[PDB]
């Protein structure tokens, strides 16, 4: 597997308004899952003088299980884009393994707005890419995602009706996690 290759952060975008509240994924769209659970995820990013640091979790809809993680990387030049590094932390954010130099995600944002966002994600282990995912997200479970960021999907090749809609996945998200 490869990432997708036509991928660039929207140029104009607003920065406060994607490092804004907290976001869960309402819809995702992945390449060449290597497993077939499905997840259901929320993250929190935050950006100062060019760092990006976000509390990232996960929860497997077909085992119930969660898994957490705190990213840290730079902007680019380009816009709202950054490769991040990233630790694995437990539920109280005590740190199991520390970031390492192997393993990362480069994130895009394609759009953002008031309520809602586009991105991509590319996650990578050494030589290897391992997943390329597109999430929509909006700042509370289950909100509808706007018109504006489903006409990205649409501007960005994609079809929204072919993404996984995590809303029938039976979600639990762990707010206390993800707050600060
Ligand atoms: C609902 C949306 C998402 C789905 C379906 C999904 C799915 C997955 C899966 C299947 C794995 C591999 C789990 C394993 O077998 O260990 C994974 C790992 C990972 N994902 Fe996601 N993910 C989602 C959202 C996100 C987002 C938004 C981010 C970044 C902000 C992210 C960053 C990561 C990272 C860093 C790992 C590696 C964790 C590790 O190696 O322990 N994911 N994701």
């Amino acid at each position: 597997m490869d990432c997708s290759t036509n991928i660039s952060p929207k140029q104009g975008l607003d920065k406060a308004k994607y490092f804004s509240g907290k976001w869960y994924v309402t819809h995702f769209l992945d390449k060449d899952p290597q497993v077939t659970d499905q997840y259901c995820s929320s993250f929190t990013p935050r950006e100062s003088d060019g760092t990006v640091k976000e509390a990232l979790y996960h929860y497997n809809a077909n085992k119930k299980t969660s898994f957490y993680n705190i990213g840290e990387g730079k902007l680019e030049s380009s816009g709202l884009q950054y490769t991040a590094k990233y630790k694995t932390v437990d539920k109280k954010k005590a740190v199991l393994k520390e970031a390492d130099e192997k393993n990362s995600y480069t994130l895009t944002v394609l759009e953002a707005d008031d309520s809602s966002a586009l991105v991509h994600i590319c996650l990578r282990e050494g030589s290897k890419d391992l997943g390329d995912l597109y999430t929509v997200l909006t700042h509370q479970k289950d909100a509808e995602p706007s018109a504006k960021v489903k006409s990205a999907v649409t501007q960005a090749g994609l079809q929204l009706s072919q993404f996984v809609g995590t809303k029938d996945l039976g979600c639990q998200y762990d707010d206390q996690f993800t707050s600060l």
